[PDB]
């Protein structure tokens, strides 16, 4: 286990964390709010400002098909709506609705407490955050 | 963005890293070796010693159905074989084959170089590794 192997192990561990955490995330949000983790991500990004479908797939590393499927349900629930870009009606834009903003607050609370509960004794979060952000940019 | 939010963001980033890296991992191993990332994981674990199906699903956080599907292909390719536990024939054990050990060496090389190439300028790997391992245990 020299350094050459440490980076791959870093990725092996990240893989496990995602698989394990996503199951918990989807279970919690699914049973309490009938939402998925991706649903939460879309609501968060659009709460910032309207986002195109391409922007969403790009930011969350999912296929446009995955984004479209998620948005279909979110829009049906009245949490977001699709509108055309007013400067290029060729682009589909996702805008959050007032109801969506309210649901996001609740979903954020659910996920934040869940993660806080689980990682209560984890220190050096800030440093881990910078390391992970850099890794993501290199991916 | 107080500390209360940092841990959730840590998970949001990990989610992206997995989605992005797994696509690259599966693409690379798939096109070069007709293997998946999970295939690599199973080969690595069994190269250590024969492992039960439950052990594999547990270690890699995937369903037993996912493990079974992967093993079906691996065994068909002659990379592993399923045998009964000699002390409890009720348990299915996965044993790596000589061919499997050879393929693992190649898959390891492919993934190691790929990750090394991508994360070449990432420092503080050891510390990130400890942090991530602790997080995984808490999940």
């Amino acid at each position: 286990m020299q350094k050459i192997d440490e980076k791959l192990q870093l990725m092996n561990t990240i893989a496990k964390i995602y698989r394990g955490s996503i199951k918990e995330f989807n279970n919690r949000l699914g049973k309490l709010m009938n939402l998925s983790y991706l649903d939460f991500s879309i609501l968060k990004a659009t709460s910032e400002e309207p986002r195109s479908m391409v922007y969403l797939a790009n930011r969350y590393f999912v296929t446009q098909s995955a984004i479209t499927a998620a948005v279909d349900k979110l829009e049906a629930k009245g949490l977001v709506r699709r509108i055309r870009d007013s400067k290029d009606r060729r682009i589909v834009i996702v805008e959050i609705t007032p109801k969506g903003r309210q649901v996001l607050l609740e979903a954020n609370e659910v996920l934040r407490n869940l993660v806080n509960e689980m990682l209560s004794d984890v220190e050096n979060v800030e440093e881990l955050l910078e390391g992970l952000n850099k890794i993501l940019s290199r991916i």
